[PDB]
């Protein structure tokens, strides 16, 4: 498949992680009226891959569109041309901007790949947020490498790309704590190693808008 | 030893299955606020009911009924019964499911055939009762043995499937009416009712 993207950074912003979440908090409230970047339809949530993501990356934001549906909004309303953003609540003009996009691949690679976690994961729901904290860790290694799949396979599947081929996965991952909705769920940092190719920035795993789970190729 | 507790309930509103659901996330969540829940709100029969144990319980019962409101007529029922060990065997069931498996149990349960499964429920509820004396402070010193006539029924749980069972069992321990046992109890789960 080819997969076509915009990355939006604004390198003269800097920020705490995670005001991944105000970051993208305030492009909440001044776009309410087009939710691909709210996530929000009938006041219920929407259950697809975000196809516009907040990030926040060393250490200044960036806004990630996905396909032709998260580009295009990116450039209907002029998004790069932005007045001033805001952060909880002090203000910060937007006064240099770098807009990156491009289409490269996205699919199955008979050839493996290695990738790099920028923010932590969030691997883990809340069932089996249980089943990993009453296990020892040979068995953690390998419910891990269980998600890891899950979460390609998830995400590939909203963006229209069906697996034809085994999905192999090698993790080199250490734990971290992610404080979330006032409760301290688990994260990981590390590396993992796949067969599948992904596009820089993307997100996987749970709460992928927020700029959780940010994978880069090394 | 004697239990002091007490039942409030409120014979006529009848609930929908549905709006069952969500009073629970809102009354519990009051509720939270390494130990046995002594107020619990169960869902029995139906027209709510709710149960505190012990001074904290009753307490919280009586000083703050004012306040939980939602959406006539009250029946409290309130005494010491005892809890313990009896020399004679009791006869209970389940008013409302009882979710012996955790997450991980959740794993071993599946992985059983039927013989398996059976003897390991009664591990779980030994323990399920050795956890509630303890935190109720009252010490086992004999060797309980239990019975049990169980059926798997499916339950629907914080909006993704579990697995829960009713049934009725046997033990030579003392439970007072409508106390609970098992995973989840404050929010109204493994309700048990002498028969």
């Amino acid at each position: 498949m080819d997969l076509e993207y915009m990355h939006i950074s604004y390198p003269n912003i800097l920020l705490n992680m995670r005001d991944g979440s105000k970051l993208r908090g305030y492009f909440a409230k001044k776009y309410i009226d087009e939710e691909i970047v709210h996530n929000h339809r009938d006041n219920a949530f929407v259950y697809k891959y975000p196809q516009i993501q907040f990030k926040i990356i060393d250490r200044s934001p960036l806004i990630i569109g996905i396909g032709s549906l998260g580009i295009n909004f990116l450039e209907s309303k002029r998004i790069f041309f932005e007045k001033e953003l805001i952060i909880s609540n002090d203000t910060n003009d937007i006064t240099e901007v770098n807009v990156h996009k491009d289409m490269d691949h996205f699919g199955t690679t008979d050839k493996i790949l290695k990738y790099q976690f920028k923010t932590p994961w969030m691997a883990l729901n809340a069932k089996n947020s249980e089943i990993y904290k009453n296990s020892d860790e040979i068995d953690r290694e390998e419910f891990l490498k269980r998600v890891l799949i899950g979460n390609i396979l998830s995400m590939s599947k909203s963006l229209g790309y069906t697996i034809e081929e085994k999905l192999k996965v090698k993790i080199n991952l250490k734990e971290v704590p992610v404080k979330f909705k006032n409760q301290n769920m688990v994260g990981f940092r590390g590396e993992f190693y796949i067969n599948f190719d992904i596009p820089q920035y993307l997100g996987i795993g749970r709460n992928v808008s927020r700029g959780f789970g940010t994978v880069v190729k090394v």
